[PDB]
């Protein structure tokens, strides 16, 4: 399969072209559109790259772009650690759905704030905030697709099966790529010699959910998390010798670009993907 990876939060990890370039990723969620909902106006956050105010964030259209000619998928994650994002009704989902059809996707708007680039699709991020609506707003983006092009629908839950934030929107069926968080969460990730607690979870979402692809989500350095951290030569070895057997296996995904370049764990792991 391939690697997706997150870029978008360290401003010192490189342009969206440079890592499109790299050859390395397959998938590149943009991270985050980190507040929405409740009548607030969406705000983007891409750190220390650019400033989205007078359409600072604009240039990013051309790595989209490029990234797209190299047959590379794109989509802009909602969510994230760090965020007043929520929705508060099925009419928020609405308006949410909305905006991002307007303003990333193929709908218009004077104020694109990554520029003219249509998205392939959105990533679901959602870690905090309430357990309601999300369901809605994926049918919602699905919708669209019905006015000609494939809007996509990633998700990226954390491993202990539901998701209390996304399991709902997950039993829809209607999402593409699923690439579960394996790391921060004690009872479903690697912890030194014991790989059946990451596997075991694997089996649960592998034959739980209806999605597209589901892969291994990884921290890519030690540094990148606070638990969770496989190195490369357990991840060869022993880990995907057994998820690569099931049908649904997509690959692996990494927590940052940033973390990436400096631990070199997508050029350790590349050909085993
Ligand atoms: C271990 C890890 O990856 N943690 C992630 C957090 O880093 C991340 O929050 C973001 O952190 C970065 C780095 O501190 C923030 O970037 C700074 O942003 C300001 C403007 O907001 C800019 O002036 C700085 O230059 C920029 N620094 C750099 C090096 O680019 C960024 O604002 C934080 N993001 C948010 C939403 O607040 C969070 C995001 O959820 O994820 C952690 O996992």
């Amino acid at each position: 399969g391939g690697i997706a990876i997150y870029w978008g939060q360290n401003g010192n990890e490189g342009t969206l072209t440079q890592t499109c370039s790299t050859r390395k990723y397959s998938y590149v969620n943009i991270a985050f559109l980190n507040k929405f909902g409740n009548g607030q106006t969406p705000q983007i956050n891409l750190a220390g790259h650019c400033n989205p105010a007078a359409g600072g964030c604009t240039i990013v259209s051309n790595g989209i772009r490029s990234c797209q000619i190299q047959g590379i998928k794109v989509m802009l994650s909602l969510g994230g650690g760090i965020g007043s994002y929520t929705l508060a009704s099925q009419a928020d989902a609405k308006n949410v759905a909305d905006y991002l059809w307007n303003n990333f996707l193929g709908g218009k708007s004077s104020s694109r704030p990554l520029g003219d680039a249509v998205l392939d699709g959105i990533d679901f991020d959602i870690e905090h905030g309430s357990t309601l609506y999300w369901d809605d707003l994926a049918r919602y983006l699905s919708a669209y697709s019905k006015q000609g092009k494939k809007v996509y629908l990633t998700a990226a839950p954390q491993c202990p099966f539901p998701d209390r934030y996304l399991g709902t929107a997950l039993n829809t069926g209607l999402f593409d790529y699923v690439w579960v968080q394996f790391y921060n969460n004690p009872p479903c990730q690697y912890s030194s010699g014991n790989i059946n607690n990451i596997i075991n979870s694997w089996n649960r979402w592998t034959t739980s959910i209806n999605a597209g692809k589901i892969f291994l989500g990884l921290p890519a350095a030690p540094e990148a998390a606070g638990s969770g951290y496989v190195p490369p030569d357990v991840l060869i070895s022993r880990i995907l010798p057994e998820i690569k057997k099931s049908p649904k296996y997509g690959g692996v995904m990494l927590w940052s670009k940033f973390y990436d370049d400096k631990n070199g764990y997508s050029s350790s792991i590349l050909d085993s993907v």
